């Protein structure tokens, strides 16, 4: 029959498409009259959106800017991914385990910082390109071993074959975000805003807010060496790590606290590493950044 039929904007990379279309499926279990159509195009999905030439869109949350433009919002976080980084090496070696030398390939100061601290002996080289992109060039290109959001390798059926070790958050603590999509959609949409919903994890979205309050409050983002994971203890609070890292691993700020407010929480943390010296860490570095 005459549904309202649902535009949901994507980028085009398999990842892409492919956490668009995990979403569209999860709100099609609702069988509610809605149609879904997916128009293949974060700015300019989101001036399509503001015109109303999409209704929504899937992003990674670790990519979302910290404001969104007046007249949109975050309607949904679903349930949380593998918040964790993933370690693939050519050759098998965990981290401890790779030779005094291994090149591994990030373009992610927050990933390569962490590293370096655990290891002097290793090498943090730039790499570039989807996932897939940059498994080939794992492959084919000068790297011993590369670093991916456990999340991207897994929505596409990839882990099995291709994660030599799961870092846990003691060693690599998570971007902001990781593992965690930001479905956007016009804030006057309400009878979308109330399909997502029933897919909105409420656990998740109050451990992401957490973090993403601490890296607002730090001026942070995907260029600079900062990390924030939130996660709901079992008696129910929030407990956020944050940290921020010298580029080359030598100073490293991190804390945790507790708390039950995702805005509190958060804002605290900020003011906490601030104090310690990891805001002007950050000014510093994004001074010798082009
Ligand atoms: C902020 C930032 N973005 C990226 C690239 C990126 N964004 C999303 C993903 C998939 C994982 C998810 O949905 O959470 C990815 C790719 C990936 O991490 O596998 C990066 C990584 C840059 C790199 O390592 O070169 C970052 C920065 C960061 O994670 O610190």
């Amino acid at each position: 029959s005459h549904m309202r039929k649902i535009i949901v904007g994507s980028r085009r990379s398999k990842l892409a498409l492919t956490q668009t279309k995990w979403v569209i499926e999860q709100l099609k279990k609702q069988g509610l009259p809605f149609e879904f159509e997916i128009k293949e195009m974060v700015k300019e999905i989101e001036q399509a959106m503001l015109d109303k030439e999409i209704d929504m869109a899937v992003h990674s949350m670790k990519d979302m800017p910290a404001v969104l433009p007046e007249g949109l919002t975050i309607g949904c976080i679903p349930l949380r991914e593998d918040h964790r980084d993933a370690l693939i090496s050519k050759n098998g070696e965990r981290f401890e385990e790779l030779p005094s030398g291994a090149v591994i390939g990030t373009s992610s100061l927050r990933r390569g910082a962490q590293l370096l601290s655990m290891r002097s002996d290793i090498e943090i080289k730039w790499i570039r390109g989807n996932i897939d992109t940059r498994l080939e060039k794992l492959k084919n290109e000068d790297y011993d071993a590369i670093i991916l959001a456990a999340a991207g390798l897994s929505r596409m059926g990839w882990s099995k074959d291709t994660v030599t070790q799961y870092l846990e958050p003691e060693i690599s603590v998570p971007a902001v975000g990781q593992g965690a999509l930001a479905i956007e959609c016009r804030e006057n949409d309400h009878e979308l805003l109330s399909l997502l919903q029933a897919l909105n994890h409420d656990e998740t979205a109050r451990a992401v807010r957490a973090e993403r309050v601490f890296l607002k409050e730090m001026e942070g983002g995907c260029q600079v060496p900062i990390a924030g994971y939130g996660r709901i203890l079992d008696g129910g609070n929030i407990e956020l790590t944050s940290l921020v890292a010298s580029p080359d691993g030598k100073t490293i700020y991190k804390e945790h606290i507790t708390g039950k407010d995702p805005i509190a929480i958060g804002s605290e943390a900020a003011e906490r590493l601030t104090s310690q010296g990891a805001k002007l860490l950050i000014d510093r570095v994004k001074e010798e950044l082009d």
